[PDB]
RNA sequence: ACAUUUAACUAAAACCCCUACGCAUUUAUAUAGAGGAGACAAGUCGUAACAUGGUAAGUGUACUGGAAAGUGCACUUGGACGAACC
């Protein structure tokens, strides 16, 4: 994460493009006499944008540097950005017992209303001999109990030299979701 | 409920009742279906226990969880703390 709060008086680069307490441009300046500037006139530093190729910090005081801070948390809790896809894996046999695929798949469509992406890979079991067909058929079962809600991200595909499979499943999007239910409903129409 | 009659110059005759047992009661067997334990054996998912077993173990109780189990509270040593000062 990163704060808004003071950088404090040790800044990371030396040359420092700086702004004033009420936003006029100060330039580029040595940090050395951005030290001098705070105790002059009293004042925090805070890094405002980091992107630029110039670093950009500001000198704020402190009650500044909270009203901004609370502006901040109220964007957030009025418009909450989306975190980022969290990726969760399964290794299964090609022998697993169906007592233990089925407490596996109540676990991936845990996952998928949480909106997570399961990599699921299917090895050939201990002393079995099983085809890439077989063990495709996984899949399937395990997707078929989510009718309308998971789909491929990625479709099977052979990996670790042709030893096992591996797909990607994720949740329907919500025009894939309208898309299932107005096929069903046709269906439904026809029967 | 039933109630002793005849007979008696030797003495004898006569006497014969009706109600219970059931859709009651006792125990057991058979049978739809639902579970438990054990034996054989060691597939499947984990790795709970045994070493400080990788979160010391366990007891009671409560809640929770695919599964061993997890967690709270009190209790036990059937754990340990390296045994002069440093
Ligand atoms: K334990
Ligand atoms: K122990
Ligand atoms: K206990
Ligand atoms: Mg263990
Ligand atoms: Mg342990
Ligand atoms: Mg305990
Ligand atoms: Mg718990």
């Amino acid at each position: 994460k990163t704060a808004f709060s003071n950088v404090g008086r040790k800044i990371s680069q030396r040359v420092i493009h700086l702004f004033d307490e009420k936003g006029n441009d100060l330039g580029n300046m040595h940090r050395a006499n951005v030290i001098r500037l705070m105790d002059e006139r009293d004042l925090r530093l805070v890094q405002r944008n980091t992107s630029t190729e110039p670093a950009e910090y500001q000198l704020m005081t402190g009650l500044q540097i909270l009203q901004e801070r609370q502006r901040l948390r109220e964007m957030e809790k009025a418009n909450p950005k989306t975190g980022p896809t969290l990726r969760k894996e399964l290794i299964l046999s090609s022998n697993i017992g169906q007592h233990d695929l089925d407490t596996k798949t109540k676990q991936i469509q845990q996952w998928i209303k949480k909106k997570h992406l399961v990599q699921i890979t299917i090895k050939k079991g201990k002393n079995v001999d099983v085809s890439e067909n077989e063990m495709e058929e996984i899949f399937h079962q395990i997707l078929q109990t989510m009718p309308g809600i998971a789909t491929f991200s990625s479709r099977p595909q052979a990996v670790q030299g042709g030893k096992a499979l591996m797909c990607v499943l994720r949740a329907l999007s919500k025009n894939e979701e309208k898309a299932y239910k107005e096929t069903q409903e046709t269906q439904e129409r026809d029967t």
